[PDB]
């Protein structure tokens, strides 16, 4: 079934201003200064165009150049509501889009007149930093999450159409992080910020938000959103990256975010009052399901960013945050969604997205072939660039497969490069790796084909293989210590799998397969069609495993292994009472 398609790229950062007009139009709106404007849509999602606004439709008096004004449709009035991002105003629709707006005032009036700034004075200012108007108990309330970096989220609700407005008593809050081993220093701290919020089918609301730990975390509310429980973490992984959740005609939710783990801080790290550099946003991915989040499928990558391992990733406006965090989703027709993606004009992205590909149960791969668009292999220059990033090489490249044939295959081993090095950081980039993904199973079955490289190789060289549940790094060693599964290909004394106690031995000079057949807290290694032995669940996944991710183990510059095919095939293990 189809890919991912990508179709234009946004006028904004993703995360706002994306709507549908009608059957056939959507558009999506910016952040301007200037005369506004939007990217328009007149085919359901296909093809895109700038158009300027007429001139009734207000100009951005609040919010950023880099982000639009969230737009939201009243499901009873059908009229919309606009907030920005931070600042301005509350403006209500009379005749959609291209009507009449009216703005709010601070006494529950409308304001016709808000090209006066003199009575932009007595409208209503929202405070702090605003996520998404979401129209709640069958349209009857319409709630903004906001948030303080420090002191968390709450909501604004409006119980008469945005007219006026009360806080929540509460909201949703998350602890701060710790520098425990193996990281160097503490992660900005975000109290719970940036929620997306969902409404269930029975009522509840469901508050998903931002944090400095490893997982979103999570609230929820029996009263559209006056009060929220005690927050927890949710099982959706990513640090510092922003969550979006929907719903489909048909009542299916989905989950768009960015599924990675950082790097771990390192020495030059702050006790959380401003990050360090940003290791983690160069993807984003998609979660689907059925039974009102019960059980999720999919866990699969819309996109990688094109830049990943590119040396000039932060050259250029070095202050302004780049990749394939932040996302919004409008649903096209029964099978495709319309999300927008990403950050900063040569990152952001709207694609065209099939749910039976969510649904999909197999993956292959040859690295030769499919290493730009499918697989994750950069390394980072330790040296701060612009705001908060790194600039990045290629980690691994393609070679001959010594076979013969055509076939390139990707050599995987420890750099001789001191530029992936940073002794005040303490940290050091060396260990090339690759890591890709695949359709999100609690069993499956993958498989991968390596061979030695016939070079001078170290006394630990080698291969950590290990099952994730979200995209480490490709040049992260700290990998095998969250893995569901994991476990060393060694090549010295002489090349062996370690599978746990048990060393099983390989030959040199030929392509080997590899077969991991895992099933709740064990995994079953084959070697060349034959059982080689057992591995033990190092760490639970509330979900599964959805990645491989492959480094090089030597400690001083090797030969390493050769990595042509992989692929996966994972199962649905459905409810049901005997348990
Ligand atoms: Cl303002
Ligand atoms: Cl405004
Ligand atoms: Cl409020
Ligand atoms: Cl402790
Ligand atoms: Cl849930
Ligand atoms: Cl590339
Ligand atoms: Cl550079
Ligand atoms: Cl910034
Ligand atoms: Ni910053």
């Amino acid at each position: 079934v189809p890919e991912p398609e990508v179709v234009a790229t946004p006028p904004a950062d993703a995360g706002r201003g994306l709507i549908r007009v009608d059957s056939r139009e959507i558009r999506h709106y910016s952040g301007t200064r200037k005369e506004p404007d939007y990217l328009v849509s007149r085919d359901n999602g296909k093809t895109w165009e700038m158009k300027a606004a007429p001139a009734g439709y207000p100009p951005n008096y609040g919010g950023i150049p880099k982000e639009s004004p969230a737009i939201v449709r009243n499901p009873l009035t059908r009229e919309f509501i606009r907030v920005q991002p931070i600042g301005g105003f509350v403006f209500l629709s009379r005749g959609g889009l291209d009507g009449k707006w009216l703005a709010v005032t601070n006494d529950g009036k409308l304001e016709e007149d808000w090209k006066d700034p003199e009575k932009r004075k007595n409208l209503k200012k929202l405070g702090g930093i605003m996520r998404t108007p979401v129209f709640v108990n069958k349209g009857r309330r319409v709630i903004v999450p906001f948030h303080n970096m420090g002191g968390g989220t709450k909501f604004h609700i409006s119980d008469d159409g945005g007219l006026t407005w009360h806080v929540s008593r509460n909201g949703v809050t998350s602890p701060r992080h710790e520098a425990r081993p193996p990281h160097q220093g503490v992660r900005w701290f975000n109290n719970a910020v940036e929620a997306t919020v969902l409404e269930m089918k029975d009522g509840t609301l469901w508050a998903l938000a931002r944090t400095s730990q490893d997982q979103a975390w999570q609230a929820f509310s029996k009263d559209y959103g006056e009060t929220w429980s005690k927050p927890e973490p949710s099982r959706f992984f990513g640090t510092l990256t922003m969550n979006t959740l929907g719903r489909l005609d048909d009542g299916t939710i989905v989950s768009l975010w960015t599924n990675t783990m950082a790097l771990p801080e390192n020495a030059t790290a702050g006790n959380g009052t401003w990050e360090d550099v940003f290791t983690n946003r160069d993807s984003h991915h998609i979660a689907m399901s059925g039974d009102e989040g019960k059980t999720w499928y999919g866990f699969r990558e819309i996109i990688l960013d094109e830049h990943r391992n590119h040396p000039g990733y932060a050259t250029l406006d070095g202050p302004e945050d780049r990749g394939k965090a932040y996302s919004e989703m409008v649903q096209l027709d029964k099978n495709r969604i319309l999300i927008s993606l990403g950050q900063h004009k040569n990152h952001r992205r709207l694609v065209i997205v099939d749910r039976r590909w969510v649904g999909a149960k197999t993956r292959a791969t040859q690295t030769g072939k499919d290493l730009d668009s499918q697989w994750t292999i950069h390394t980072y220059i330790p040296q701060k660039k612009g705001h908060c990033s790194y600039n990045r090489k290629p980690s691994a490249e393609l070679v001959q497969d010594p076979s013969g044939g055509t076939k390139k295959v990707l050599q995987i081993k420890r750099l001789d490069d001191p530029e992936l090095v940073n002794e005040k950081s303490n940290v050091d980039y060396r260990n090339g790796g690759a890591t890709w993904n695949f359709p999100n199973g609690t069993t499956g079955l993958v498989k991968f084909r390596f061979r030695v490289v016939d070079g001078e190789q170290a006394d630990d060289s080698g291969l950590q293989v290990s099952l994730t549940d979200r995209l480490f790094n490709a040049c992260d060693s700290t990998t095998k210590d969250y893995a569901l599964f994991t476990f060393p290909i060694r090549l010295k004394p002489a090349p062996h799998l370690l599978l746990g106690m048990k060393k099983v031995p390989f030959t040199p000079g030929a392509w080997h397969e590899i077969s991991l057949l895992w099933q709740g807290g064990q995994a079953v290694v084959s070697l060349d069609g034959k059982k080689a032995g057992t591995l033990k669940m190092a760490n639970k996944s509330p979900n599964g495993a959805s990645y491989i991710h492959f480094i090089s183990t030597g400690s001083q510059p090797d030969a390493g292994i050769l990595l042509d095919t992989v692929n996966a095939r994972v199962k649905l293990e459905h409810h049901h009472h005997h348990h």
